């Protein structure tokens, strides 16, 4: 369980090639050991009757690239060849310079050598030009190439396509994918964008109790305010108390300043006597050494400082007797305030502890909140870039689109219709198709053939958008006008001069442009091919 700061951190980041010739040895469709014919750069056609074996050879390739659909059915089955022990399927890829001109001047360099080598024991191993290894090192070497293999888009079959006439605009469940998520896949985005709204998503409910935890840190806060504001009015009774006993204090030397100037003063005048009898000195001197000895009282014990420091006027403000007030206020006020004290220091330790260190403790809540802020928004922004790439990509593949779909039906829009256009990923995308001199109306009303064909321009949307080098199409001139076949196969023939073409069919234009036409017969089932122009 990463941060999220580490999960943000650690975000993995978002001429042409031929093939040669085919060999296949003990094939599901050749008995023994048949080359397949060369194949030009800019087409090729495999064309014949269907039950020829075409099929068995489109699913053939699916088969030696690790996508699996007793490993006997892999070795030949037919009546003559039957279930031997094993069979090898070789493909030679090279290079080709991209020239304009009719041209077959590949590069000498063989690129790759697929070989792979499945045995009746239900095992199957790869080689790359001979060279034992999986299909993961040929894909890593297309990917150099531009080719990406696990994410199939460069195969095309009908199940596809009639999948895409009735596909629901989006994936309602886990086995399901509409054409948003896949194309959410295929923009670079789903890589990044739903991962990082499911890990937002439980980072945020987390960071709620968060903010529920800078909540109840203080959850009512009145309670300590108020029990500090008590004991701060009871420290401040406790300054307050310290003063008036000072003045207390004050008052006290006063009496002893009153006895030690009597004392003074008795001194003077019995010094006056001496000077003048004896025993009316002596007897001054008695007084004056019992006004001493009474004034024990000047170490004032109450809070030894007032005890010996004198004020100002000694001989008018420094006695207590004369001042009733300063001797009954000052103790009526310590009085009411021992009364009234209750002291603790819990107005200081609440406020450094609960004003001050659960405030602390709301503090670091409030440095997890802009944690929790800042994580929350650089999600918005994430996956607001991912959703802006996205759209932006879609925009530009519902332009090649509708641009495919007029030139190729002459007229008429097809055009993708947002749920909404905010953000699409609500639901989906619905589709709305404009046949030729006909009225706008709903895809579900139309024709299969029209589908079809708002189908393959958006395919031709994703190729222009993104060229994939390698296209293979099978049996797409059922049930469709001659007219959109030809024109998409000019179309083929005209726009795309290096992008190679493989398409299973039988009217005439989808070979006529193609620059090889591949004549596979089967004679007494023994399959033979020839490689015709």
């Amino acid at each position: 369980n990463r941060s999220l700061e580490e999960i943000l951190n650690s975000i993995p980041p978002p001429p042409r090639l031929m093939i040669t010739h085919i060999v296949n040895q003990n094939f599901k469709s050749y008995a023994g050991e048949k080359i397949l014919g060369p194949f030009h750069k800019r087409f090729s056609c495999i064309i014949g009757p269907n039950g020829s074996g075409k099929s068995n050879v489109i699913d053939s390739m699916l088969f030696v690239f690790g996508y699996r659909a007793k490993l006997s059915v892999l070795i030949h089955n037919s009546d003559e060849h039957k279930d031997i022990q094993s069979c090898t399927v070789e493909v030679h890829f090279q290079k080709i310079i991209d020239k304009e001109g009719d041209d077959y001047e590949v590069i000498p360099n063989s690129n790759f050598y697929v070989s792979r080598t499945a045995c009746r024991d239900n095992t199957s191993v790869y080689h790359i030009s001979g060279k034992k290894k999986t299909f993961k090192d040929v894909g890593n070497l297309l990917r150099s190439h531009g080719i990406d293999l696990d994410h199939n888009r460069f195969l095309i079959l009908q199940g596809e396509v009639e999948q895409i006439a009735m596909m629901k605009p989006k994936g309602q469940t886990e086995h399901d994918e509409g054409m948003l998520e896949y194309l959410e896949d295929i923009i670079g985005c789903g890589r990044l964008n739903e991962p990082i709204k499911v890990l937002c998503r439980r980072v945020e409910i987390l960071n709620e109790h968060r903010g529920e935890k800078l909540n109840r840190v203080k959850m009512v806060e009145k309670e300590k305010d108020a029990l500090e504001g008590e004991k701060n009015i009871a420290i401040e009774f406790l300054t307050l108390e310290n003063e008036i006993f000072r003045k207390k204090n004050h008052v006290c030397q006063y009496y002893i300043y009153e006895l030690q100037k009597r004392i003074a003063e008795m001194e003077t005048q019995k010094e006056k006597i001496h000077e003048d009898l004896k025993l009316e000195q002596i007897d001054g001197h008695i007084a004056e050494h019992n006004s001493k000895i009474k004034y024990w009282h000047k170490e004032i014990s109450k809070i030894s400082n007032p005890i010996e420091e004198i004020s100002v006027l000694s001989p008018e403000d420094l006695e207590a007797i004369k001042n009733p007030d300063s001797i009954t206020n000052q103790i009526a006020l310590l009085e009411a305030r021992c009364h009234e004290m209750k002291p603790n220091l819990g107005a200081i330790a609440e406020y450094k502890k609960k004003e001050e260190l659960y405030l602390q403790r709301v503090a670091e809540l409030d440095k997890i909140t802009y944690e929790r802020d800042s994580f929350r928004q650089a999600y918005e922004d994430l996956r607001k870039q991912r959703l802006n790439e996205f759209m932006a990509g879609f925009y530009i593949i519902t332009n090649k689109l509708k641009e495919n779909y007029q030139m190729l039906t002459l007229g008429g829009d097809a055009e993708l219709e947002l749920v909404d256009s905010l953000d699409p990923f609500s639901e989906g995308i619905m589709f709305s198709v404009r046949p030729p001199k006909k009225s706008w109306k709903k895809i579900f009303n139309l024709s299969g053939g029209e589908k079809t064909l708002s189908s393959l321009a958006l395919v031709f949307a994703l190729h222009h958008y993104k060229p994939t080098p390698l296209y293979f199409m099978d049996e797409i001139d059922a049930a469709l006008d001659f007219k959109n076949v030809s024109i998409v196969a000019f179309y083929i023939y005209e726009q795309t001069k290096n992008a190679q073409f493989i398409i299973i069919s039988l009217r005439n234009n989808m070979f006529e442009i193609s620059d090889r036409l591949i004549g596979i017969y089967k004679t007494y089932n023994i399959t033979k091919s020839v490689a015709v122009n």
